[PDB]
């Protein structure tokens, strides 16, 4: 039993959205999204609507048995944005690149709809479908053109649900949540929106009939980079208040969003702070503004920013455009160091624990619980891989920094030889004439011998530093390989195994919730795997805090000491080379003084 048309057919079991059925064409076999329910104009005008971010309405037919108006639309095997947000890997926010894709498609689609003049208003993650492009990345489209959670305070009685959708995608949770959720606390919801704190974007009621925790910045669990949060906070803040006097409008919205989308990414890893950062800078900006953003994200003075890339010093000309910078990834960034002592902070993340498991056999409660806990383990896996990444970037940055310091030492050796050759060829060229009026030479020797003495002290204090830049010389990078975690331990994948187990159990509970009840056998399987879920999560957190976190903190403290040692050595070597330059010119005051007398 199924429904058919002149060109398409569909089964009622393959139901998509509740109606829209997953159908096929009678002559080609290609799958289509079949929609089964003045019109003949407003639909044919929707036929011509062609865009990358718009679900192409293919045709309009009439069903066989009921003669209903059936819409032949494009099929999207992946689902909607809401389906993507239901996965545990996005329970605390989408990945950064995926978020940029969502923003680009949403803006690029709504701009086309405004060029054609179609207001959507009800724009939720359920109205944004996701397909797979020919390149592999996702492509999001609009289709159905409000919802109880995405309504405007005045409509609750256009740029609002867009902001709520962007916050939901960036943080994994809704911006305005009462205690018992937007259900019986619905009035609180209204009181939360009419509280319009202007700039703030978040308000969480963490107690029944309690207060509302307001916030203007994104939560710590947000997986976006700090720079992307800096550029994203005002865009949401200015489109989330009931005042039409203080609303941006689509012109300012599209302008600022287009400003964000046109910025290339520069990966910069603060080594002395052990903190990774992404600088969003246009391709036409100069390196001065780049140092400005690096300062605004790391508090490092622009003139003190010394950059390292691929094992070499990197000098950025203040006028060099950003698009001509070397291409950098998350695993091959541009290390920034400074001569000023910097505090060793490390990674900042939200420390979440395991929510307790309930014994009540509840097909809905076990589903929501499994979703929450699996999202927690996903966050623990993300932070685990991020800590491993910070440790490896730390090892590469240190192993490069020691070689850079040794290069500076080698240049100091060059200048030292330049001073020694002149010192000898000027202290003995005078003794050539002495062995043939006495104060003019005695003073010279009493100064040149001082020069050779202090120069010798520089030699000893230099060979001491070369002894410090040797293996095991109270400055070797050997402890970094023998402290924190490594990809050899395979901790990220060790957590990802239990993550796949808990994800399979979660999906099976998602299938068990659709069924209103289970048989006895399937019930006992549901309970057994419900306990195995708790065992998997407990083992995962045990392996996370008692192996990844401890090693990371040991490596971090050790790094905090080695940073002090390295800064000390850098100041010493700088002082020594400076004591090699000012005496390089002090021997220039004597090489031309008496060695060249005046006589016809
Ligand atoms: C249940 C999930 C796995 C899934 C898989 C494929 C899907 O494939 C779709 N392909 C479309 N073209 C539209 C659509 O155009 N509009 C629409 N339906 N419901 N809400 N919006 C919707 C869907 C789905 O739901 C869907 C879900």
């Amino acid at each position: 039993a199924m429904q058919s048309t002149s060109n398409h057919l569909w089964l009622l079991s393959d139901i998509l959205g509740q109606n829209v059925f997953r159908g096929r064409h009678k002559k080609t076999g290609d799958l289509f999204a079949i929609k089964v329910f003045v019109q003949m104009r407003e639909f044919e005008v929707l036929k011509k609507l062609n865009h990358k971010n718009i679900v192409k309405l293919f045709a309009i037919e009439e069903e066989t048995t009921t003669r209903h108006k059936v819409l032949i639309m494009e099929f999207c095997p992946c689902g909607s944005l809401y389906t993507v947000l239901e996965e545990p890997s996005n329970a605390y926010g989408l990945p950064e690149s995926e978020f940029l894709i969502v923003l680009r498609d949403v803006v690029g689609g709504m701009n086309h709809l405004r060029e054609n003049g179609i207001v959507h208003r009800d724009i939720k993650p359920g109205n944004i479908m996701r397909v797979i492009g020919e390149d592999g990345q996702s492509v999001y489209k609009l289709t159905d053109f409000g919802t109880e959670e995405y309504l405007h305070p005045d409509m609750y009685e256009d740029l609002w649900s867009i902001g709520v959708t962007f916050y939901h995608a960036a943080t994994g949770s809704l911006p305005f949540r009462p205690f018992e959720g937007p259900r019986r606390n619905k009035e609180v919801m209204y009181k939360i929106i009419t509280g319009k704190p202007s700039g703030a974007i978040s308000g969480v009621q963490k107690a029944e009939n309690g207060p509302i925790d307001w916030s203007g910045d994104m939560p710590v669990s947000c997986s976006l980079s700090r720079g992307l949060q800096v550029l994203l906070t005002p865009v949401l803040a200015n489109i989330l208040e009931a005042d039409q006097e203080k609303c941006w409008g689509f012109d300012q919205f599209f302008a600022e969003t287009s400003d964000i989308l046109h910025r290339m990414v520069i990966h910069v890893f603060s080594l002395q702070q052990m903190t990774a950062h992404k600088i969003y800078i246009h391709s036409y900006n100069t390196a001065t503004i780049f140092h400005e953003l690096v300062y605004k994200q790391t508090k490092i003075i622009s003139s003190n920013q010394e950059l390292i890339y691929e094992g070499r010093r990197l000098v950025l000309e203040p006028g060099r455009l950003a698009q001509h910078f070397p291409k950098t990834t998350e695993e091959n960034p541009i290390f920034v160091v400074s001569r000023e002592p910097l505090n060793t902070i490390g990674l900042i993340y939200e420390k979440i624990s395991l929510p307790k498991v309930h014994p009540r056999y509840d097909l809905d409660g076990d589903a929501s619980m499994a979703k929450a806990i699996t999202g927690v383990v996903c966050y623990a896996c993300r932070i685990a891989s991020t800590l491993l990444l910070y440790q490896e970037l730390m090892r590469k940055g240190i192993r490069w920094l020691i070689e850079l310091i040794k290069d500076d030492y080698n240049e100091t050796v060059h200048k030292k030889t330049e001073v020694v050759i002149t010192l000898d060829f000027c202290i003995r060229n005078i003794e050539k004439t002495v062995k043939v009026e006495l104060g003019e030479i005695s003073d010279i020797h009493t100064k040149l011998l001082r020069l050779s003495s202090s120069q010798g002290t520089i030699e000893t204090s230099l060979q001491d530093i070369d002894s410090r830049l040797s293996p095991g010389g109270s400055l070797a990078d050997a402890w970094a390989h023998q402290e924190g975690t490594h990809p050899k331990d395979r901790n990220v994948e060790k957590l990802q195994v239990l993550l796949n187990c808990m994800t399979e159990i979660y999906y099976q509970f998602k299938k068990d919730k659709a069924e209103r009840r289970l048989a006895y056998n399937e019930e006992q399987i549901h309970k057994f795997d419900k306990q195995k879920l708790y065992y998997h999560a407990t083992k995962a957190m045990t392996h996370f805090t008692d192996e990844c976190v401890k090693k990371y903190e040991a490596f971090l403290n050790k790094s905090e000491e080695w940073i002090r040692k390295m800064l000390h050595l850098r100041k010493q070597l700088l002082s020594l080379t400076n004591q090699c330059f000012d005496i390089e010119e002090e021997v220039s005051k004597y090489q031309e003084y008496t060695n060249e007398l005046q006589e016809t």
